């Protein structure tokens, strides 16, 4: 099991909309814990408009969410992106 936590959150983006915060960590993404940062990549990109239901810890107590994620241009057709910088050496999602 993986929790990625949160470097920053982007002014005016579904996850700012969503109350998310630098320093959150993911823990579950539609009831279950994610264990690639890959796979919170790939469910993002690949719905747009679609409600995700995040479960976070934030300072070690539990939060629930609801992302949504926007819609934008992309390579091959139109993705889903929510304005999130993971802590590492990851591209933004």
């Amino acid at each position: 099991m993986i929790e990625p936590v949160l470097e920053n959150v982007q002014p005016n983006s579904a996850a700012s909309k969503a109350g998310l915060q630098a320093g959150d960590r993911i823990v579950k993404v539609d009831g279950q814990p994610l264990t690639q940062w890959v796979t919170f990549v790939m469910l993002v990109r690949d719905n747009p408009g679609k409600s995700l239901a995040l479960e976070i810890e934030r300072q070690g107590s539990p939060l629930s969410l609801t992302l949504i994620p926007e819609s934008k241009p992309g390579n091959g057709k139109a993705i889903g992106f929510v304005g999130i910088e993971p802590k590492g050496k990851a591209s933004p999602v």
